[PDB]
């Protein structure tokens, strides 16, 4: 959204704000980290620093082929 919940894990939760071209970068130094320092992870999965937080475009790639 705008405000994204955070979580260090093992150390604070909290709500940041993240513009509509935010990254994930931006949410770490947010909370004070630097993303060199951490990795980052959306439903349990990692995610790079550079991303945008907002999707805007998916690719779709068919299994088989047409």
């Amino acid at each position: 959204g705008r405000n994204v919940t955070v979580e260090v894990v093992g150390e604070e939760t909290s709500e940041v704000a993240v513009d509509d071209d935010g990254t994930y970068a931006d949410l770490v130094r947010a909370v004070d980290l630097s993303p060199h320092e951490v990795t980052v992870l959306v439903d349990g999965r990692p995610v790079p620093e550079d991303q945008s937080v907002e999707v805007d475009r998916v690719k779709v790639l068919r299994l088989i082929k047409g």
